[PDB]
């Protein structure tokens, strides 16, 4: 609730200490936390790739984005995570002028998401195996937790679609 109104989402942010809007580029933080006020920055992910706004390449490690600025996106993100004493998976995803070397609150998807596989590939951790066992109270301890990221990993949506005639859902066998 907090986190799908508008408005109510920019306080939490705001009280967070999260930069927010006072050519664009769309990084988000995986999160994770365990629902008792601990939350930790996975890593980020490029999602620029966008068709009328829907999703379609994703990458990670975000391209053109230095340390300083990925750091404190990731510090952000989970004094976010933190505050709201949130549980298990979320994303923050930011606009990013990668110009101005700058980035701004958009949104929290308060879930798992589509392009969380790419996340997986770089860090070798199972997502989905983390949610189930912080549900059940059984969290990995965060604060002994250390995140290695590895390499580069893309991932491309194929669709039933037509690109030829406006992206017209193709059913069939």
């Amino acid at each position: 609730r907090k986190l799908g109104l508008k408005h109510s989402a920019r306080e939490i942010a705001e009280r967070a200490k999260v930069p927010l809007v006072p050519n664009a580029r769309h990084v988000e933080i995986q999160m994770m936390g365990d629902g008792f006020g601990k939350a930790i920055a996975i890593g980020e992910r490029d999602c620029s790739l966008q068709r009328r706004n829907q999703k379609v390449i994703e990458e990670t490690p975000a391209p053109n984005l230095p340390e300083a600025t990925r750091a404190k996106m990731r510090a952000a993100s989970e004094r976010l995570g933190s505050l709201l004493k949130y549980k298990c998976a979320g994303t923050v995803e930011f606009i990013y002028d990668e110009q101005r070397d700058e980035f701004y609150f958009l949104e929290v998807n308060a879930r798992l998401q589509v392009e969380h596989p790419i996340t997986e590939m770089v860090t070798g951790l199972d997502l989905v195996e983390w949610m189930l066992r912080i549900a059940a109270n059984d969290s990995p301890d965060f604060d002994n937790t250390k995140i290695e990221v590895s390499g580069a990993s893309i991932e491309a949506r194929l669709y039933a679609e037509n690109p030829v005639k406006d992206f017209r859902p193709s059913p069939g066998q």
